[PDB]
């Protein structure tokens, strides 16, 4: 029960919740064979499951794959909140001009993108039918390589899912911060929310890839999710502006896709995550002062299996009779994490 930065470390009972249905969820992740790393819950500002793999600890970091996409979102909120970034219909090419070193082709045809097209993945690129997409993970300069493909439908109307845009609308944080994507963390987010052993994959350029390439501790992802719980507080401090994160959660050109993040539902209410391939999750439940937090390598499912699963063991949780705090109860939660650590 030692607090772990800032974090009681409790019982699910402690927090209203059965620790049953949680020790159940762990149990089948096992037998299933699912590759879960990490898998953290927060209610309440209590840390009530902190669940590592065998050979995983609370120090080790984890690749984060898309989730990627929604720090570089929070980092240009914070821009918004400092003043530096008045306007997300702002175009996206006053920034690239600004820049420099990109020849005139690249820039041909851009000059209508709005930051806001680029945070929706609605930029119009066809990023999808691009064939050198995956270059932006090796060459030089990831910004060149997301400005090769040329604006096919009108920026804003059609979502493809892109590293692309991401990348793009890092160059609006370059431009306006006079920093990369890392650099600008480490003055802010990271600094704010005292992260620790986090690594950015940096391009030969010094550019960092928008869209991936951060891995990050687990519980660096947990306060990520309190920041939005929070409403752009952490710890008393303000890093983001409440209408940001209106913003941000509100659906663009997908139904379910805001400013680089996800919008989902809970108990029927609105919900909201950052997410990366292989089952990364931080998942954001306001009506519930919940965050939970997953790492993994499932690469033979897709994303919504194990959201599905964690989800429905939460929801058993939150609605069981059985709350009271019983020793047996107790231990066989302490033997099944410690079980999920060997």
């Amino acid at each position: 029960r030692t607090p772990f930065e800032g974090f009681s470390v409790v019982l699910p009972e402690d927090a209203d919740l059965d620790s049953a249905p949680l020790v159940r969820l762990s149990k089948s992740i096992r037998e299933e064979g699912l590759e879960v790393r990490s898998l953290l819950i927060l209610k309440d500002g209590k840390l009530v499951m902190e669940r590592y793999a065998g050979g995983v600890t609370r120090n080790h970091n984890h690749s984060v794959y898309s989730v990627t996409k929604t720090v570089t979102s929070t980092l240009l909120g914070i821009l918004n909140f400092e003043g530096v970034l008045k306007n997300v219909d702002e175009p996206v090419m006053d920034s690239l001009r600004s820049l420099g070193n990109l020849p005139f082709p690249l820039l041909e045809g851009k000059e209508s993108l709005r930051l806001r097209d680029v945070l929706h993945m609605a930029s119009g690129m066809r990023w999808s039918e691009f064939p050198e997409r995956e270059d932006i993970r090796t060459a030089e300069d990831p910004l060149v390589i997301a400005l090769l493909p040329e604006v096919k439908d009108k920026p804003g109307t059609k979502f493809d899912y892109s590293n692309g845009d991401s990348q793009l609308a890092a160059a609006v944080l370059e431009n306006k911060s006079g920093s990369t994507l890392l650099q600008f963390a480490e003055k802010t987010l990271f600094s704010w929310l005292d992260f620790k052993d986090y690594e950015w994959y940096t391009s030969p350029s010094g550019r960092q890839t928008a869209g991936f390439g951060l891995r990050l501790r687990p519980v660096d992802m947990l306060k990520l999710g309190i920041l939005y719980l929070n409403n752009g507080n952490y710890k008393g401090k303000k890093i983001l502006k409440p209408d940001w994160i209106r913003q941000a959660i509100k659906p663009g050109a997908s139904q379910n896709y805001g400013y680089q993040l996800w919008t989902h539902q809970f108990e029927g209410k609105k919900t909201f995550m950052a997410n990366g391939k292989g089952s990364q999750f931080v998942y954001v439940i306001p009506h519930r002062r919940m965050v939970i937090v997953v790492t993994s390598a499932i690469w033979d499912k897709p994303i919504n299996f194990l959201l599905d699963k964690i989800l429905e063991n939460v929801k058993e949780a939150l609605d069981s009779k059985d709350k009271k705090k019983i020793p047996e109860k107790e231990t066989r939660f302490l033997e099944e994490i410690h079980e999920a650590s060997l």
